[PDB]
RNA sequence: CUUGAGUCUCGUAGAGGGGGGUAGAAUUCCAGGUGUAGCGGUGAAAUGCGUAGAGAUCUGGAGGAAUACCGGUGGCGAAGG
């Protein structure tokens, strides 16, 4: 038996479609993609994307 | 005496008052789903909120307060309003 592949041969969902809900808040920005029924599938933030209080409120921090 | 003053007829606009009712919108709160480690507050944060499952997103339920637009040096009330 040889060594295994570098990248996965299979993937557990393929839901194709969703809605990005943004709460661009006065001190931060929070972005969440949810399926069309509003059950959330995955998310990320300004402040969690490597910015503290002083930077997390900017469109450049939100862009990331 | 009718001219001041008063009165009815009649035309008429009004967020004027008191009593009651109502629709939708929203901030909040509760439950639960989905999801997953972030959230928050300031000049900076700190205090504070999270993984005992937050934030964000969906749906059910709950409360109490107030009427966005219209809106104008506009209209109405003795003034307070």
């Amino acid at each position: 038996a040889k060594a295994p592949i570098r990248a996965r041969k299979r993937v557990r969902k393929q839901v194709s479609d969703g809605v990005a809900h943004i709460h661009a808040s006065f001190n931060n920005t929070i972005v969440t993609i949810t399926d069309r029924q509003g059950n959330a599938l995955g998310w990320a933030t300004a402040g969690g994307s490597g910015f503290r209080g002083s930077r997390k409120s900017t469109p450049f921090a939100a862009q990331v």
